[PDB]
């Protein structure tokens, strides 16, 4: 139902969590990708403070891009997202860094880089479809 | 006005061209992605006789899937496509292979490894939008 992809304008600290559903739009044997940017500006061109990008079926990277230029990546091979099913992907701001849950199983985390007071927009894309994008702040 | 990802039943021989006209969803500093496949049976787990993905800004690989299995993957750091711009692709079958125009231009080929007969279905997906998909036949 959400427009894939899909551009948020969102502010993020200490307690937000971003939360997203969806599905991948192809079976894992050809290698759809999923990917989350947050940037410090609504221009996609701006700077991004945390990427995730999902290879379905084969590896998760992340990392920053930092006054327009990529740093260094991070890699997982664990990969909870299952062949053809829905997802559901939460992203949790803690104070050191971000955790990302799939499917209620926490499954990454990355360091802060950059404060998360950074972020001004949020765009999911690439290989996947969407019906449900929160964004959801509860204070300690 | 296509929905991506795209699928079309198709048949092809020498003589036939496919043709695309479409555009990327996002700008080539974030790398999107374009992927051609002309694969043997409807289902899109079937072999791929054809595979054709672009990295926009960075590079071009083809390859061919058979028997479930990825074989020897053709590089090209050839990069006609234009950054924000609306593209047309054309896929023509010659004799002995695939010759692929970009805006008119010749930009990649690519030998047969099976026979363009076998191809039942074409898709194009990844983070482009399209207006325009054609199958048309011109026998020698
Ligand atoms: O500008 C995009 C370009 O940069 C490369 C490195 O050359 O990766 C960077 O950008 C990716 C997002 O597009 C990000 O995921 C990487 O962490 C970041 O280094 C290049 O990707 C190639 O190299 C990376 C490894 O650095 C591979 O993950 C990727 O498969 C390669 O395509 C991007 O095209
Ligand atoms: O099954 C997909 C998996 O296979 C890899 C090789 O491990 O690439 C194959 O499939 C690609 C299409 O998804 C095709 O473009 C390749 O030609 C084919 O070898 C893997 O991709 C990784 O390795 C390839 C190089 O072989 C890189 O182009 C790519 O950046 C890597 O992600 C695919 O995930």
């Amino acid at each position: 139902l959400l427009p894939v992809p899909y551009t948020e304008a969102a502010s993020l600290s200490t307690g937000s969590t971003v939360t997203i559903k969806g599905r991948p739009l192809a079976c894992f044997l050809n290698a759809p990708y999923l990917q989350v940017d947050f940037h410090t500006e609504m221009k996609e061109e701006s700077d991004i403070v945390f990427h995730f990008q999902v290879c379905f079926g084969r590896r998760v990277v992340m990392n920053s891009r930092e006054y327009g230029a990529w740093k260094q990546q991070v890699e997982s091979k664990n990969m909870p997202f299952q062949d053809g099913q829905e997802f559901e992907l939460s992203i949790s701001v803690l104070p050191d860094k971000y955790q990302v849950m799939v499917n209620g199983q926490s499954s990454y985390t990355f360091d802060h880089r950059i404060k998360p007071e950074a972020v001004k927009m949020v765009q999911v894309w690439r290989d996947i479809s969407l019906t449900k994008f929160n964004v959801s702040y509860l204070k300690r």
